[PDB]
């Protein structure tokens, strides 16, 4: 671990700088895997050593963040249709399955619980590039609220479900349902519990005449909370940290007025950080020989299922919300990104399948591609409409 | 380790919760350490895992606020004095081992290298306990700009004595042109990126991405930790000391916006500092086959403390005065040990379970001059403001 961070520095410096440079440009630091990549062909496995428990203890501080800055446009306004697109990640399973089965079936003309683990793990969608570009332009403030909604919750969703499946054992169908339902539930309620703890305090004590102590037991209780889920044996630990949205809500405003700026600077800049997880797509994509290995050519089978599953079923559920606005055209427009928790639950243990070994293989090339909607994003707002 | 690192945030909540209270009593956090040992003492082994690599690469950013959070009013006036007690932390590692190697000795009725770690390692000093009472009261600016320097150049030098001592076996010719060779080596790689840093948004205008530079300042301060340590030029915490540098180009520059987030981001990481200070009774309670020891060197040792604060520092001071300074602030400067000095005590633990002994003394070492640094205000009243 002497020089293997040094690797990321240099190319950090560089994705700083891009962000600056390329301000102008018709265009991350996505681009560097054929760079930082290639070169290395020839000291090799040590740059991607990465235990992949390590990826999950730095993937909180960018979630947290998310259910940390949100406007308060939603809450009652909507949050029935997010809702009602938490039930989607459910459809997309479930749809994502009924494809790539017969993808690999009819491929060879292996066993069918990691099709049920690939559709949990392909659920989630996180868009970052896309809720950029909506918030920096300073229009379609519904349009904005829709995506940056939906994309911080089914990734809730997915990572639970895909710890249902991935514990399924076959009656026995419906305790592997209630673990849903019960994780989910120990997760919100115990999760909160720890932010309750710091609003009341910071609004009854006269604590906010102190910012450095404010600041620190603010994080250390989020902490708290995050590794309490461990601590518990109760999973769904980003989701333990994620229902700390209330803390934005409630804590944030008891009295501070000084820390307000300190702490969401402060993680701001762990959220900053997500290049580390960008560059460990494609750091990665030729570090890991054995991952990558296979290459097998069933990814046209996955390539068709990802496109229609996620189109397939958010018009019915928008027809259902019509029943009880919309422009009729956001459906449209939803097609994003998908997502950067989706390649953490593909190196979980990256040898529980053979067939599993083929589903990391798939997302770096899945994330190569989707990416040109990002790019593609402002001619699909300037075909038809807004 | 899921539960370990959960129960070490409440004793630090703790540390939050007293000082919000002990603004008026008659005074912290460390005795907190030993409360959870007992409680623990009555699974054992997760709690103290601790790798002792891992310990120095969490030191760091203390170091580097410690050089970032200059006042800048010491570098003209105290300037030479700080220079010259860079020697201070030489002569207690030559007086020390006299003193230490008459312990065992006539004790008697391991080898003398191993006494040269000891020596060196007293060198360090870190009286945040005397700093923090000192600017809380505003007393003493002259006094506090000076023995500021003091404070964190010894530990630099400590560092790097410590390591040279390795090649020590016609061999000590050499370790002072290694010892001088890393330290300079360090000022000049260690103070490039602040160039670096000083040059690269001088001329372009980062004042329209505050965020953009404050993680390249991280990025950039962090590269000159972890590309000393990579090229094999030790005395990795010297190098990020170098780092002061930073203030005085690189953070009156342009921002105006990161300069109070720059110096939040690193004092909040400078405020964790209680990690540090939680480490010893941990392992002073659990790890029987290092720490049960405790030999009848204590007192030894004990003795030794004050007599190097005593015995380096007075035949310097008539060296100062020949060029006021009022004969008085160096009878004050018997102050604490600090806690860098630990992070030596750590150096692998395995010489030998009899030569280990040197890392209980220091343990209590700690304890014996925490009554004495809280016993620092009859102290500073009596003398002077």
């Amino acid at each position: 671990e002497l020089l293997v961070f040094n690797f990321l520095l240099i190319l950090t410096i560089l994705t700083i700088w891009l962000f600056k440079n390329h301000r102008f440009r018709f265009l991350g630091a996505m681009v560097y895997g054929l760079i930082m990549g290639l070169i290395l062909r020839y000291i090799l496995e040590k740059m991607t050593f990465d235990p992949e428990i390590f990826f999950n203890v730095l993937l909180p501080p960018i979630i947290f963040h998310a259910g940390y800055s949100l406007k308060k446009r939603h809450f009652f306004q909507n949050l029935g249709s997010i809702l009602t697109y938490a039930f989607l990640g459910t459809a997309i399973s479930c749809i994502v399955i009924g494809l790539i089965m017969y993808g690999f079936v009819k491929a060879m003309v292996f066993h069918f619980t990691d099709c049920l683990f690939f559709g949990s793990l392909m659920s989630a969608t996180d868009p970052v590039t896309v809720l950029a570009i909506f918030h920096e332009l300073h229009v379609d403030p519904d349009l904005y609220t829709l995506l940056f909604g939906e994309s911080v919750l089914n990734d809730a969703v997915a990572i639970v479900l895909t710890y249902s499946i991935s514990i399924y054992s076959p009656a026995a169908f419906f305790q592997s349902v209630g673990n849903f339902l019960g994780i989910f539930a120990g997760s919100f309620a115990m999760g909160s519990a720890y932010a309750v703890v710091t609003a009341l305090l910071t609004k009854f004590t006269k604590l906010c005449e102190f910012p450095m102590l404010e600041t620190g037991l603010f994080f250390l209780l989020s902490w708290s909370a995050f590794l309490s889920a461990e601590a518990a044996g109760l999973t769904g630990i980003v989701a333990v940290l994620f229902c700390g949205v209330t803390q934005a809500h409630y804590t944030y405003n008891n009295l501070s007025l000084d820390s307000k700026m300190r702490t969401k600077q402060l993680f701001e800049f762990m959220n900053f950080l997500a290049e580390n997880v960008i560059f460990c797509y494609m750091g990665l994509a030729l570090f890991t020989f054995q991952n990558h290995i296979f290459n097998a050519l069933f990814i046209l089978g996955a390539f068709l299922a990802i496109f229609v599953a996620r189109a397939c079923n958010i018009y019915p559920l928008s027809f259902l919300l019509n029943l009880g606005p919309w422009n009729f055209q956001h459906m449209m427009m939803f097609s994003g990104l998908r997502g950067a928790i989706a390649f953490a639950l593909a190196i979980r243990d990256t040898e529980s399948q053979p067939k599993q070994m083929m589903f990391s293989t798939t997302l770096l090339l899945v994330f190569f591609t989707v990416w040109v909607f990002g790019g593609g994003t402002t001619p699909m707002l300037t075909w038809l409409q807004i």
